[PDB]
């Protein structure tokens, strides 16, 4: 038989291992020849594996690279203008790779050029609350200063935006051992910790879902009209550069001015973590000078798009996508995901060669330039948005399969919760101590839901990966799953060697997953989801799970507002419409579920499958969220303070955020009430798509 | 049998006559008690007639009314401040109606209040070209003047916007006998011409598709957040008032300053048509003073929505809608349309009582507050936009059925051209001299297409009626058809008694259509279209007709640009992408048509019907047109100079319009190139929705 079990049994840990090795021998940076040749290899192999069609879709997008003959670095400069300390020009390469040539040195992609020189201010993680503490409580002014911030907690592009708005003339980002060195484990190559010369690469854009900075709204094809660089979307306005903790210590050790305000501001280096501005008495005449000479350049990128045509509903698409471009070797990010996608395609292709086809079409995607701001997935979705919004059932992401070995981590729409619970109940746990137990059992024990007992935690979707355009812009049900660590306060920081030259095949094979059993478990979860979405007769979406979370999110946003009861009385701020809409959604969803269970009629089936598919699409507002036109989902958006985190009722949340500091409270509370109306209307409108159709 | 012929044979001229009489005995102004009672009557009768459900959908929208105890009027005022001439406070009521009480006096809906006093400038029809002629050629400055313009040629809201941008402090609109008095026919009540005391009412908004000024984007329901009046969408900023030609003559006869520039500026009154500013020598110290005291008021409105559920595809909607609110009695506008809709519902209901149901659901709508800017249809479409865009097959409008007795007039999407040609070939001509001939034959003879011989003229959709939100915002295939006059240069001016108190049942029954045979023919065309759209197995849309017109429109926009060959060389302005997209659309449409003819399989059928239904939807840009976010169709939009007219490739057309007067030609031509890219991309994307789906 050709059922899910046949699909899952065909997946092999050894094939994932072979593919990971094959994908991680040389760098695959977006826009380079090496990454194009890998695209061509994947296209060939996907054809060999049995897909019906495999094409490259290319776009010409803005990328950013350092200048090979004018390197980026930071100095401490004395009063005479002598540079008395320089940061490193490259990461010491790992054993056996000291002769690879095109390793991009650490840089912050899309930094502008400049040579600012000034006094340092240390800003902890440069979060919104860290800048509030500095400016409002400590009365430290960042205007015209160079800020130094530790990586961790939030997306680095939020740090840079926060620093810009504080008036900084430059930003230095560094990896503190408190966040990137787990106690009792050795540095690479002898363990999985970050060495003091290691550096986290990464883009610092604030695109808000736009994709290529030069072509927001439209694919960057051959005839595209491009904005001038001056009007580009999302580019930072001050220079930025990342460094390791050896270099950081040299910059921080001389810092004077004010003491850190409390211990949550101190990392693990042997320095005071003084906030500054500037250095202590003897060194008060020294400054810090940045030298950034990176260039933005329009460059071709290539997505590989494979199709497996559905036997019954070929005009319904289930998409499995993950990226292929990496900062250097991409041992975990993304090749641990891409190797899993490759084995999934191979398994589906094996069933196809035996005469099986899925009910619905499955599309497989190897995205390019994810690391430069989701550019490949976003441009392709802009080009195909009409097909996707009328035909897209679901998107399953597949970036890194492992970021640890402790338990499963899942973020997805409420519509997929029941599908995930059911699938993980049928899969074996790979975990030591849980042999013979289901993955659901181990995951639930190690990652319990805060709300419901005997249930695992599943988080909200924000941004940070290639599902962003499908879910936040187009309203296609989306999910992602990976194996993760037991390190709660680090859930947005990345594993220690994230975006460093040390993320290699050897890292994975020696320290993360020697038997590739976590990779296999993740392949079964991602592949199993895709199989069910593409083959179930009734789409495996449960609208009642949306009703449950909408009530939770309504209670949550109400409680935030209720911290200001006098203003709610004065401006007559009522959440009654929103609770009414949620109650209506609950009632209608319950009746729809009864009809779904209680209807031979393929028109009623498809009519009902269309109601399930368009339910996610009903939460899209075509006017978008305030000043973020490409974030259109009214229930979820990437947090305005941390792109990696999803926020619920984001329009209301942002209207209430720091509202007590607004200078026209009438206007601020007016905007809260406007966002309550937009949310109540959208919840009711979504509920009405589940009513009887006539 | 229950086929189209059974449907059409059930329609009776005598029933339309009875309904028209019933609908036109008292005024039915939007927001009044009388119009609510008519809504309730229609809902009851639609239930009686056999519809499955009939509901009222109500909204609270901004309306505008004169002040009953502070009337609007215009004076000529002497240097002492004595008002030596006053315009009329009301139209002399027609015979037998001199005792109806709630006849709204002539006013311009949404005029602000004011009492401006100044010198007059006559601006012909106040079109964009009339203001160019005045300011650029004649060097007459309108700043701080009161403008007087004749009605006709373009929507009166465009006149007022043009006057505002010229710096006028007020606008007087009047009906010139050249435009509203056909030679050799008598004034009402003895013929169909406008008497000198008659006045055309009408709104002067420039909403650009927004609907209710206070709630753009969202339905004006019970919890809606409203903009403050200061931020309302579309309201004029200077007072405006309409008058008849008796009053106009008194204002124009004293005009001095410059002679009219040519004879196209002279109407039929016995005046010089001097442009001014101000009056001739002896009267040079007299001024004109307006007194406008109308108020904007949020008021409840009621749509009646009837459903006839489809037997096979109940989740696909064919909509027949027209409005019910009128300025006074609405003898032609809209009750000649509403009476036709009522008889259509009655006929469909008769078939239903015999056990028939249409294949698809049919929705019937009696819209409110159309006269105040399409408010009822727009608010309902904002409330139901998720259902409409995923389920809406087509919208057929049904406002006035007759505006003359000469021949048919049709405006619709290219997707309906073949349906209209085929249907009118099967219908009998009502025209004298064409007995025994088809309607297609008479219509083609009297209204030949400019392009193709042996084909009738069909025009583009812009705005001016309730189809606007379904087509321009949502991208639902839309059409309209009525009987019209032989008076080409008056096609946007209205018939002589348009929006006057004299538009009565007697007008229609004595002078337009005594045997109700034109009404019946129009019922067969509108009803026949709805029947075919709701009952055909394959949707009756021909994508090849879109391919043909896209080439015509591309050639047209190219030829406009080619009036500036030096600039096209300098800024490298190429239409190659657009012609490439159109060529691709033609090729793909041809292959799709072959598959459609050449595919028992209901999934392939519905997949194919979905491709036909979503084809119109593919021309929608979710970013909208420049500064008009609610006009989202890339091929068509209401002309920026005349809301009543449709313009093709409107983004490119507006970028090229008057481009030789722009002060930064680099920037202006940049924007032309951007619009060519958006159009080429959208044509290609629409073409790709017709490709094989996988
Ligand atoms: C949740 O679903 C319910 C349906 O179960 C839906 O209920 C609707 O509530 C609206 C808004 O409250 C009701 O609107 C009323 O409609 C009546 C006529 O039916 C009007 O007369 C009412 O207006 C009068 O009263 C107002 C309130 O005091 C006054 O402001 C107004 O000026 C009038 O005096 C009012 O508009 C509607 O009838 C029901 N529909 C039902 C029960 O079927 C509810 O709105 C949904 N929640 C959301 C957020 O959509
Ligand atoms: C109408 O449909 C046709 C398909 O029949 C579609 O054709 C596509 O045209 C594009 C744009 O011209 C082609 O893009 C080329 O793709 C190749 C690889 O396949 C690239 O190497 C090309 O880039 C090189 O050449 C460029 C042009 O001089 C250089 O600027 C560039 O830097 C490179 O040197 C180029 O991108 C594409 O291959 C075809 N697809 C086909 C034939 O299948 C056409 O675009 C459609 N029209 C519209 C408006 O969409
Ligand atoms: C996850 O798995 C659960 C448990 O299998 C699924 O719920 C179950 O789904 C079936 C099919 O709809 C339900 O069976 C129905 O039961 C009623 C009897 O009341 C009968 O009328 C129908 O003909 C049908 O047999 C079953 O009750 C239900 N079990 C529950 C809710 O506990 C769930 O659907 C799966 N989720 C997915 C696939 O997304
Ligand atoms: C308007 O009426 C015309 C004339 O009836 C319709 O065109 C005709 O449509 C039929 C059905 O698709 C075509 O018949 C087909 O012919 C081919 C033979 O080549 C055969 O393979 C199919 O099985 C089928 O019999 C017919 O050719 C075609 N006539 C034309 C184009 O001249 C047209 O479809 C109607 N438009 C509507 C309903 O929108
Ligand atoms: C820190 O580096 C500066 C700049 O040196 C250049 O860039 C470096 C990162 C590296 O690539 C060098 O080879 C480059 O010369 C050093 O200052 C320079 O010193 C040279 C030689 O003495 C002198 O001719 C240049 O003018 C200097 N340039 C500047 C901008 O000052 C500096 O010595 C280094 N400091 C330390 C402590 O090593
Ligand atoms: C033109 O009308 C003005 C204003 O009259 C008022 O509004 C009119 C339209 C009508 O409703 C009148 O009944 C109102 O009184 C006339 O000027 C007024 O004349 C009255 C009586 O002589 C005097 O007490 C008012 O102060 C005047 N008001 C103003 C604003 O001037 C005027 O006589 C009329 N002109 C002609 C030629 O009939
Ligand atoms: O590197 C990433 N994403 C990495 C982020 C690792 C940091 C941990 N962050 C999480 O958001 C996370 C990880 C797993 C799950 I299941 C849910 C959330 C990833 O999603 O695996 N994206 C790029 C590109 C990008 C585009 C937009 C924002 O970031 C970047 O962060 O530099
Ligand atoms: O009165 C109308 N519409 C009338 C306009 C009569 C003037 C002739 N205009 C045409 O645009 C026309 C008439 C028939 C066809 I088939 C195609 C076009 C109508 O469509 O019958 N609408 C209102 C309300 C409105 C809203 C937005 C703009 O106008 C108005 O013009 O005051
Ligand atoms: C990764 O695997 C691919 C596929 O097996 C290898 O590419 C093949 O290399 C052989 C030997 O040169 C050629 O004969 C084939 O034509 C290639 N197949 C393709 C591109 O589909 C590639 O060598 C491997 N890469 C590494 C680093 O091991
Ligand atoms: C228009 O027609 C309607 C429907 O026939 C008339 O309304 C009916 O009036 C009779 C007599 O008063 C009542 O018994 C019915 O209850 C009404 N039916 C409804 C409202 O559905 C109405 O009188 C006619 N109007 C005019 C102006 O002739
Ligand atoms: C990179 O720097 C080199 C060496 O100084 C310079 O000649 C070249 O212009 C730069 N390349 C750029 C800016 O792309
Ligand atoms: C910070 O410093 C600059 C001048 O150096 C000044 O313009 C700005 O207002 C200061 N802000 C605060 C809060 O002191
Ligand atoms: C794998 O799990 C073991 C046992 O709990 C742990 O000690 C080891 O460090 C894990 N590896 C990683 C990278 O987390
Ligand atoms: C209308 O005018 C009357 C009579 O002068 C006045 O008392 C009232 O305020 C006005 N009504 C309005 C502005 O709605
Ligand atoms: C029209 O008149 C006003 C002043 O009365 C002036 O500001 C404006 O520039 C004038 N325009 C032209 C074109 O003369
Ligand atoms: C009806 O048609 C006749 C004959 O051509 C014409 O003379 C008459 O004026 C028409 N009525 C209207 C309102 O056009
Ligand atoms: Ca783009
Ligand atoms: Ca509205
Ligand atoms: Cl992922
Ligand atoms: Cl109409
Ligand atoms: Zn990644
Ligand atoms: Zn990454
Ligand atoms: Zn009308
Ligand atoms: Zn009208």
């Amino acid at each position: 038989k050709h059922n899910m079990k046949a699909f899952l049994d065909e997946l092999k840990a050894e094939n994932i291992k072979k593919f990971l090795y094959n994908f991680t021998q040389i760098p695959h940076l977006a826009g380079t020849e090496q990454n194009f040749q890998l695209a061509k290899q994947i296209q060939s192999q996907w054809k060999e594996f049995g897909l019906d069609s495999v094409e490259l879709a290319h776009y010409d997008v803005l990328l950013s690279y350092p200048n090979k003959t004018h390197p980026n670095y930071i100095s401490i400069i004395n009063e005479d203008g002598n540079e008395i300390f320089n940061t490193s020009l490259f990461e010491p390469p790992p054993p056996g790779y000291e002769n690879v040539s095109d390793i991009v040195p650490p840089f912050s992609a899309f930094s502008p050029q400049g040579m600012p020189e000034g006094d340092l201010v240390y800003v902890n993680y440069a979060r919104t609350e860290d800048f509030f503490k500095l400016e409002r409580d400590m009365k430290i002014n960042c205007s015209g200063k160079i800020v130094i911030a530790r990586y961790g907690k939030v997306f680095r592009g939020n740090k840079v935006k926060n620093a810009q708005l504080a008036g900084a003339k430059g930003v230095i980002l560094y990896s503190d051992p408190a966040d990137y060195f787990a106690p009792g484990v050795k540095s690479y190559p002898d363990g999985w910790n970050l060495p003091g010369g290691g550096v986290q690469r990464g883009n610092i854009l604030n695109l808000n879902g736009a994709g290529d900075p030069l072509t927001p709204g439209y694919p960057a094809n051959e005839y595209a009209y491009r904005r001038g660089i001056a009007e580009a979307v999302g580019l930072p306005s001050i220079p930025v550069h990342p460094i390791g903790y050896y270099d950081a210590q040299k910059l921080l050790e001389k810092m004077g001015g004010s003491a850190p305000p409390d211990s949550s501001w101190r990392g693990s280096l042997k320095v005071p973590y003084n906030v500054g501005p500037g250095f202590t008495g003897n060194f008060s005449t020294q400054k810090v000078k940045m030298h950034i000479h990176s260039t933005n350049e329009v460059t071709r990128i290539y997505n590989v798009i494979g199709t497996l045509r559905g036997a019954v509903e070929p005009d319904r698409y289930v998409i499995l996508g993950g990226h292929r471009d990496s900062w250097v070797f991409g041992g975990i990010d993304p090749q641990s995901g891409a190797a899993v996608v490759h084995e999934i395609v191979r398994s589906f292709g094996t069933l196809k060669k035996e005469g099986w086809r899925p009910r619905r079409t499955i599309l497989f995607a190897s995205w390019d330039a994810e690391e430069f701001g989701l550019l490949g997935s976003t441009e392709w979705a802009e080009e195909n948005s009409r097909l996707l919004q009328e035909r897209g059932v679901a998107y399953i992401n597949a970036d890194s399969s492992i970021e640890g070995n402790y338990t499963l981590r899942v973020d997805c729409t409420p519509l997929m919760y029941s599908l995930v619970h059911n699938l993980t109940k049928e899969l074996k746990s790979p975990d030591e101590g849980f042999e013979g137990k289901s993955l659901y059992e181990s995951w639930t024990k190690k990652s319990p839901s805060p709300e419901f007992s005997g249930m695992p935690r599943i988080s909200k979707l924000g941004s940070g990966n290639d599902f962003e355009v499908f879910f936040q812009r187009l309203g296609i049900a989306s999910g992602r799953a990976r194996y993760t660590k037991n390190w709660e306060t680090n859930k947005f920081s990345g594993y220690p060697l994230y975006h460093s030259v040390y993320e290699t095949y050897e890292l994975v094979e020696k320290f993360y997953d020697p038997m590739f059993k976590y990779h296999l478990t993740v392949a079964q979860v991602r592949g199993g989801m895709v199989f069910e979405l593409a083959n179930s007769i009734v789409l495996p979406f449960d609208c009642r799970d949306y009703a449950v979370v909408l009530r939770k999110y309504a209670d949550k946003i109400y409680s935030i507002s209720m911290k200001h009861p006098q203003e709610m009385k004065t401006y007559s701020v009522s959440f009654d419409s929103l609770f009414s809409a949620v109650k209506n959604f609950t009632e209608i969803a319950s009746k729809f579920s009864e009809r779904l269970q209680d209807f031979s009629n393929p028109i009623v089936l498809r009519m009902m499958n269309d109601q399930l598919m368009f339910l996610e699409r009903a939460f899209i507002d075509p006017l978008g969220l305030p000043d973020r036109p490409f974030y259109r989902h009214v229930i979820y958006a990437p947090s305005s303070h941390n792109k990696y985190a999803g926020e619920s009722f984001p329009g209301i949340y942002d209207a209430l955020f720091d509202i007590e500091s607004k200078v026209d409270p009438s206007k601020a509370w007016g905007e809260v009430k406007r966002q309550i109306y937009v949310a109540a209307f959208t919840v009711q409108a979504a509920a009405e798509t589940l009513s009887e159709v006539a």
